[PDB]
């Protein structure tokens, strides 16, 4: 009956500081619940436990193999980016602030989703509604997920309200916002000590448009051409992925944090519907494409433009 | 821009009174929201909306047609439920206690959801946490829904956090619990009004047991042996209902809401699977079932176990 909480396959930096905070506040509230990971934390994950001195959840892989029939789902909704056998176990709350799709309970539960920043926006909230008292590395946790999704409150799917929470929860962590900040999203950038194969996996969703099964994976860089050093590494990567799981298409996403933009390298089928989904020119497989660094506003929508559906 | 709330078709008090109390909400907060129905209120509802003496909300179609593109959903969530078109606009908001399917989303959306006895339970809670005073006949509608989706905090539906707020509503509405329960409940039991094909479908759905094509039909009374001073109309509205409809099983929920029994009636070609099921035995096509008065929760497991899985 221990309910575990969790958020989506290749966790980041949200899904992790979410959950770590919501299973603390569940158990505040006098509920068995604990938070566990579909993966290993990422390297920007790893610097913020590090920096608050917490250890990574429990990784899991299945519900019904750590024996629970009860689980919470936290920046995240959909079966494909939940546990493996998310269809066999009961989702009794889900806590999240992405479109809804690909979901079902066979019984009613707790939601709360708000399109908002980040899903750690949403438990801080929570919190305050409960009138539970935020520890120190809880904040930093949450503080970090919100970060993490929104690039420092810098990207476009910074809310209004976001910035009120990022500087309360720095409050309570302890924490410079712009420094911290800037050091964990930094800590990200070590994509070195990755192989080509764990590079391109470490933040990828897959995407089914008008048919075709489209893999977007993200990566921040200090440098695209830093990244692109290993260019023959990567779409050798991409292309064994493809074949391994059945994409027509990957695309990669290359993002310089710090001047706010992304080099686009994809390959597979349609390669000339991602040029038009951006009105560029591939040019050995990649392109500069300014200004973004969201993924889910800035490449996605336009991708799914192009290939329609 | 406009937006409407709305709970679903064949709207009962709680999708009234959900969407009523959530639409003033809105606007309270700034939202263009406007409360609408997809049908006009039941006996039950049209007792409430007098007795706090308001309008019911306008019936409407289509939300194109209405002139919205953004809707909220109260009480449901489930697209079979919803408007003609609501694959065709955006759902910005769901305020619901019942599980979910048939619902998708392109967008990110707030949504709140909680495993309660009602949708206006809920809203009650968005009030206090909005600060927003409760009206006294908002009040009235919500604590209707309350006490409607389960039978004045009877049913096995009811949560432990819904009786205070029961209590709570009925203070701010200016009435006393019990009476107005009472009264509400018992004036909406009105079938000597309705033909018999017209009972058999007031409340009704159908589910696919290996194989089988079992409509499952609820009607609220206030005593049983009146409904069943027309068993034989009834018998006889069912067995066509079952040639019309290919059913091979139908079961008959004579609710009675005070006492929390129904009364079972069965006629088809597994009038043993239901026996089997409620391990009572059908004397006249009929048996009593104690403690009955949620079809899902009471029901349908028992149905869906006896024809095996
Ligand atoms: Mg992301
Ligand atoms: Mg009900
Ligand atoms: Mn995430
Ligand atoms: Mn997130
Ligand atoms: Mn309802
Ligand atoms: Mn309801």
């Amino acid at each position: 009956s221990k309910i575990l909480v969790f958020g989506h396959q290749n966790p980041d930096s949200d899904a992790i500081g979410s959950s770590m905070a919501y299973a603390y506040l569940k158990r505040q509230l006098g509920v068995d619940a604990q938070a566990v990971a579909l993966g290993n934390p990422n390297e920007e994950t790893a610097f913020v436990l590090d920096y608050f001195g917490i250890q990574a959840p429990p990784v899991v892989k299945s519900a019904q193999a750590e024996g629970a029939k009860q689980v919470i789902l936290t920046d995240h909704n959909e079966f494909q980016q939940s546990i493996a056998d998310i269809r066999e176990v009961e989702v009794v709350e889900v806590v999240d602030h992405h479109r809804v799709a690909n979901f079902e309970t066979a019984n009613p539960l707790y939601m709360r989703l708000e399109p908002v920043g980040s899903a750690s926006s949403i438990v801080y909230r929570l919190y305050k509604e409960n009138g539970v008292a935020i520890p120190k590395e809880i904040a930093g946790v949450m503080l970090s997920g919100l970060i993490s999704d929104t690039l420092l409150l810098k990207s476009p799917t910074t809310h209004a309200s976001d910035p009120a929470v990022a500087e309360d929860l720095a409050k309570i962590a302890g924490v410079d916002l712009q420094e911290y900040g800037l050091a964990m999203l930094k800590a990200g950038t070590n994509l070195a000590s990755k192989t080509a194969a764990q590079l391109v996996d470490i933040d990828a969703k897959t995407f089914e448009l008008n048919g075709s099964q489209v893999r977007v994976a993200q990566v921040n860089t200090v440098d695209i051409n830093e990244v692109l050093e290993r260019q023959n590494e990567i779409e050798e990567a991409i292309k064994a992925s493809q074949a391994a799981n059945g994409y027509s298409d990957f695309v990669l996403m290359i993002t310089d944090i710090l001047n706010s933009n992304s080099e686009i390298l994809a390959l597979g089928n349609n390669t000339d519907k991602v040029e038009a989904a951006f009105n560029f020119t591939l040019k050995n497989n990649h392109a500069f494409l300014a200004g973004a660094v969201s993924r889910k506003k800035q490449v996605v929508p336009q991708l799914t433009e192009s290939f329609n559906g």
